[PDB]
């Protein structure tokens, strides 16, 4: 199966299978069961802000979460990515819906990732910048409902014509190109995330989130991931 590491934006509390009784944000290592968790004043209808950062040397993945003119929302965890993730992955954006739904809409996605070896300098880079997608969108793996183009947005999930959100939704988005997200001789490897979302629905509880992703080169949609999965995990372990 595909190993995952994960920044979710979880809006449905799943009190049974852990989730805590509030919208929240949370670092999922290989399980949807976050190892750690903050409360998140999601607000419906208004654009937000994830920031990912991680970095070798202090081996911490951290994220805020923002909106304007609100406190922001943080979570941490200490973990080491060379003990989790393959040398090699791919970067990306998921998101699902289920009985309750939401728009699961991306505007903006910029990443950048360095790896620096033991010979003096010479750092190796990797940068993109989206903010703006077009239809046919080749520097992207969508799978599932995902799709590109409508009002230069990304759209992770199922949207109707008069942009009603569906359910029983889900949709990835990957960068085409493998990362080298580290090396058995680097000093130092180091890479930053950033997306702005636009999640409303005309539901009481928005349902299921959005989560950014480090994976297996190979991964795609595991079945029935839809809805509290995330399009993520093959099962709530
Ligand atoms: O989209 C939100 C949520 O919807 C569905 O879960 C609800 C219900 O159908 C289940 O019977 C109960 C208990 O298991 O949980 C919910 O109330 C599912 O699609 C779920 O995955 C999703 O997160
Ligand atoms: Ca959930
Ligand atoms: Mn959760």
């Amino acid at each position: 199966a595909d190993t995952i590491v994960a920044v979710e934006l979880d809006t449905y509390p799943n009190t049974d299978i852990g989730d805590p009784s509030y919208p929240h944000i949370g670092i999922d290592i290989k399980s949807v069961r976050s190892k750690k968790t903050a409360k998140w004043n999601m607000q419906n209808g208004k654009v937000g802000t994830a920031h990912i950062i991680y970095n070798s040397v202090d081996k911490r993945l951290s994220a805020v979460v923002s909106y304007p003119n609100a406190d922001s929302a943080t979570v941490s965890y200490d973990v080491d990515l060379d003990n989790v993730l393959p040398e090699w992955v791919r970067v990306g954006l998921s998101a699902s819906t289920g009985l309750y739904k939401e728009t699961n809409t991306i505007l903006s996605w910029s990443f950048t990732s360095k790896l620096k070896s033991n010979s003096t300098h010479e750092t190796n880079a990797l940068h993109f910048m989206f903010n703006q997608f077009s239809k046919d969108q080749k520097d992207l793996i969508l799978q599932g409902d995902a799709t590109t183009g409508t009002d230069g947005n990304l759209e992770l999930t199922r949207v109707s014509s008069n942009g009603s959100p569906q359910g029983s939704s889900v949709g990835r988005a990957l960068f085409y190109a493998p990362v080298h997200i580290w090396e058995s001789s680097a000093v130092v490897a180091s890479f930053e995330a950033t997306f702005t979302f636009l999640i409303k629905s005309p539901d009481s509880h928005p349902a299921d989130g959005i989560a950014f992703f480090i994976s297996n080169i190979d991964s795609s949609i595991p079945s029935g991931s839809t809805g509290r999965l995330l399009g993520l995990f093959p099962d709530a372990n």
